[PDB]
């Protein structure tokens, strides 16, 4: 069971040493007591022996082997920061001459490493519809190295047809690197390398850490890809602190608890937006309606708490003030996967400058809400006020 | 005076509340209270505004105003380690058909970098001898772009001739980007953009942690390269953690009272080595007769700890386990910087194979030391001990 | 209900605190910085007050935990402890003189007893026990020396309910003046709310709920007005304080207190369930569960239950047979403490709580097992439960 | 001479500690888990010896810390306090009861003094002084129940130095069984090895120098092996320990101890040298400064000096002059503590300093500077405080 397993997960005596969590091990040097010592942490450097800081210490080894448990994988590559696991994850499987092919609602700072940074590098990108299940078959060109997708979608929320997009690419490039953004799912509630795909990448700064006080990438590789990420992730220097590696393990304790709040808090909230008359649609995967909400109810086992909506207008500039400088319980800020509910505002204008060779389909202001801890008829009240504000 | 400076860099009431030492803001979330705060924030996201935890917060803000004080920089980018610092801060400023110049005696895992990730990206890597001084001049390319500088050399402890570099760059290619690796002087030992180089890169997880259990990049720019740096490692995700931040702004505070007595232990070690009969040459900057030694005179402040010598013969792997095994106060680990003494040794082909383009010009074996903070007399001791074993 | 949600995610947020962050910064310092004497004097008046003074007062870390503690607690103001068991050694200290008389529950936490019997005494403060069930009838025991009356409910390890208010009547009635304090530990001092019924200080031990991941040790003690001055100062006069991170983690475990607790609550009232039927176990002790001692109590003064309960077996395990069980569990870990994510066991034989019982039998012969049921799925803590139970039979 | 730079760096330094890190691990516990009844066992038995059996007792982090401090002092055991005024009284309130008697230097920090005669003298334990110069003479002052005699060299603010050896000798020949304490802060105990002048127990606010950087609260005590039992036992029936985070960074800065107290001592003397021929200067309070009370003391019985001390302007400041010198100073802050990377400046009246001399007056008529020299460049000091002289000229 989940919630007995994230209790557990790297959780040995060998990284505990006689408490319930994992001792906080701060090091670079780490010592040899002989030079036989040293040679074996050589040969197992990348293999759980202590070796250099800069590849891990006894509480980073007991992160990641959490963490190859719940998403059932090889290995676990640790980042500074989500923004960092995508960029260094993707880079570490392309050279010159490669192209990759994302979901055009991929998050922007996935976008725009590609278009800044690996397009001077020689390395293309294409884009597809989120929702083109089998027919990106069509796109995959002879030079396609990587498959980049996010499911569900950034802000918009679309939810992919993982199976059809896995099984064409599979027809097509059987060698091809699937990589998904498992972000929203905090990696546990779509168990993506079951699905086919190579590497499961999350910004563990979001569910995992919980509490909207830490950064963290992970990413997470079956067998085939695992040595290339390892290696070509460390030639980049990428690592996270042992006090941050601390902090996500723990936030795998209440992960289960917490999800399942905001899974319970946010469709009501999206249910209740879906009947309400300042509302013109509702992008929640679990709302039925929502796009790829087929997909979601077969091939995950539950929901977190973000989501968004579009108003059925436009709010000028003065209503966006009145609307969003006043509420007394939701916050304005970046990032999400917390306690605390957040909410944010984005023209349609907006999206549509983050959609690649797209457009948009709504003309209203769309509002994205995360759904935290607080009491959601507290929050039901929040976003009654707000509409009052704009009517 | 530096050790004023190094005392009161960075801390600002606004960053200490307080406090003698800058609060510890745990952040990826930060809030705007309205939308004029959020438009605010935005346009200063790289200004020390808050706005994301992946810029930073505070306890980051005033770690930047630091590095940038002392090292004389309009800028200061964070990384998770010196090896991403390095790595990031060369990527920052290449792209397909760029040539980088960097010196035969740069980091290990520099080399790796440009050898393993920047040539499969369309980015080639040549090689200079470190004391080419005005002759790098007939290295230039037309397309070299970067010029990487590391005074001293890794393990070798060769010291460039920093201004001679530097002019003939400048002759050639006023426009070309020259970086340096200035672990060794801690930032602060050589004032890198004093003498017209662009960027002073940092391991500050060595010096400037100081302790051994922090693991933490720098890199302080000119004005000129300071946004190309600051955005192009924003987007590949590079930030350190706020704990760690403040760590290495605490490890100031140390750094001259540290460097000191590293410098006064390890230059009596290194004359007391050039004089032992088992000892064929010493490799330490402060060292009369050293390469590059009337460079470091002229244009140091001082030493740090950390040099090498070479044994008058080749020790058998028998003798090396004698030697290594059976020390009493030199711990064998890699990295350095702390207060601990420590112990490695590499033998002359090992070394060959890390000078491209490069043989070496020893046969013994070379040792590596580095000389922290316990009593030199002790420490005499131990290595007089490990001398009576491999005589 | 989830009533207090929305209060467990804001206490304690001001910005003063937060600076832009969603949580407080942590302010390490023993030195505080004065820019000027008038800010130096402003600071020493008011060094008791939420001004930054010195470090043993607190930083704005501190003051942030003290406020969100006084906001669900009802409290005039909150003292800060390295752990449970200091703020409750140091709580009665601040109350007592030479001369003076604390009346104590049986069931009083081991290390609280202790205290009274090892130090207490030596200092000229005696100290009598009270049945937990004794209700109005405390009365009787109050003498005109008596100056602080110790509850705690449920008890430790035993978790007998106490008649909080007709307790409270009786000593309001004979003492009016007398300090009535409460180890609140269990209820994580928000599914009861002690200063309601009138009494003066609700004790806690952080270390437990508050934290909720068994990795840091805080003690609290949320005192009304007439009770804070002698409290705050008192304490601080034995130097009483915890670290900032410390602070800073148990503002940060109230964040997800109601979300656990729910959960703690649910899954071990269905082991209890479950226990109270088995042919193994002779009683449960679990006051959520009916016939419970004191269960009409709790649910009529509680808003809710944690995960920590006890039971009895239908035999006293011999030391072999106790290692049968206890060593070989898969979920359960045996160690001290409680309200983490971890299911926890620990056995204590019958005559090991006669023994500090004072003044009291126990009124059965098995071994007492207690189990703090965490946050795993409770049908794989009911199969290991069933397989220790396979050990033994 | 360096002489302890090499035990500083490997103090408490054990692969048990730290399992392949140069430093000890970070162990953040409550809960120890015990893998069988007989480790449990074990565990109990040896609670207070090292095996890990609950956070209250400690984790791996504490048993390195106490290690250090153990070897660094020459004690049987170090028992672990939320902060240096904790210390204090838990220490002291560890070995008196009703009816004793406590003989303190009239020089110790104030908190020491209103913890004896606020909470000790409530508790039937009444509260002698003498001057830090009686030497031999304190034999007159010892009363039959004199069960503690509490030292603290130099004293809090005004730096007197006892003599140590007369004071341990009278005491040992009129009350031999008597626990000698010392606040052994300023010496950060290794500038004075106490317990080598047959001084029972070593009190320290490791806040001060062993943290060293002004953002760690922690007291540490360090007792020899007639005293230890007492003490441990005493203080954790207190509850008193630190978090694990606290004690990692205690250790850590044991590490720069030397190279950090060599720097304090000649920066502090060269301003004490430089204030001694000063013409706006009445008096210079260092020990290591010729002239000063108990030089001749601190010359021959510690190995060093801290950069603590004090001076006595040529008149007292009245408010206005107070606020013109101490709020324009660039370099040094204005804050209580020191120990630090910082230079810091507080004032004193002489008649605040009266009030704290209990059955004493001053000897001085202005107004007390007591500075803390940091690590900034003397030069950049000296320059810092003659802009001051000048604003009160
Ligand atoms: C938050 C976000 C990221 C980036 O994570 P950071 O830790 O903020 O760098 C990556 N992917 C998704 C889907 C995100 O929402
Ligand atoms: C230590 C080292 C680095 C790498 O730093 P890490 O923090 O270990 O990644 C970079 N440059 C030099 C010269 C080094 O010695
Ligand atoms: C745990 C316990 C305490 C003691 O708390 P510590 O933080 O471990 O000192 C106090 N009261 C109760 C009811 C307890 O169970
Ligand atoms: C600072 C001080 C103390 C008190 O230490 P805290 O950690 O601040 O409680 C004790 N003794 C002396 C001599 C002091 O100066
Ligand atoms: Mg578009
Ligand atoms: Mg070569």
């Amino acid at each position: 069971h989940l919630d007995t397993a994230l209790v557990n997960a790297g959780r040995r005596k060998k990284y505990t040493q006689g408490s319930v969590n994992s001792v906080i091990q701060r090091a670079s040097s780490l010592v040899f007591d002989t030079v036989e010592a040293k040679k074996h942490a050589t040969r197992n450097r990348a293999k759980g022996e202590l070796f250099y800081g800069r590849r891990g210490t006894l509480t980073h080894f007991s992160l990641q082997e959490a963490m190859c448990e719940l998403e059932g994988g090889a290995g676990c590559a640790l980042f500074p920061c989500g923004a960092a696991a995508v960029a260094n994850t993707i880079l570490a499987f392309v050279e010159q001459g490669d192209h990759v092919l994302m979901t055009n609602t991929a998050y922007e700072p996935s976008q725009d490493f590609c278009t800044k940074i690996l397009a001077k590098l020689g390395v293309t990108t294409g884009w597809f519809d989120p929702l083109i299940g089998a027919d990106i078959a069509n796109l995959i060109q002879p030079n396609t190295k990587v498959v980049f997708l996010e499911s569900p979608g950034s802000i918009t929320m679309e939810v992919h047809d993982v199976p059809a997009i896995v099984a064409a690419v599979r027809r097509v490039a059987p060698e091809a690197i699937i990589m998904i953004d498992n972000t929203w799912a905090a990696g546990v509630l779509f168990k993506a390398l079951d699905f086919g795909i190579d590497i499961s990448i999350q910004a563990a700064t979001k569910y995992l850490i919980g509490h909207s006080d830490g950064m963290i990438g992970t990413a997470v590789a079956n067998a085939r890809c695992w040595e290339q990420l390892c290696e070509n992730a460390y030639l980049m220097g990428q690592m996270i602190d042992a006090d941050t590696a601390y902090m996500t393990s723990r936030g795998l304790r209440t992960l289960g608890v917490r999800l399942r709040q905001h899974h319970e808090s946010s469709l009501r909230v999206a249910e209740w937006l879906a009947q309400h008359p300042q509302v013109a649609r509702v992008n929640h995967p679990a709302l039925p309606g929502s796009k790829g909400h087929e997909f979601w109810k077969r091939d995950f086992s539950g929901s977190s708490g973000l989501f968004s909506f579009v108003l059925n207008k436009r709010l000028t500039d003065a209503e966006l003030a009145a609307y969003l400088d006043n509420f007394s319980l939701f916050s304005m800020a970046y990032s999400w996967g917390g306690f605390e509910s957040l909410i944010l505002a984005n023209q349609p204008e907006h999206i549509a400058a983050i959609r690649p060779e797209a457009e948009v389909d709504f003309s209203g202001t769309l509002i994205r809400l995360h759904i935290g801890l607080e009491n959601v008829d507290d929050l039901l009240a929040d976003l009654a006020a707000g509409f009052a504000r704009i009517v």
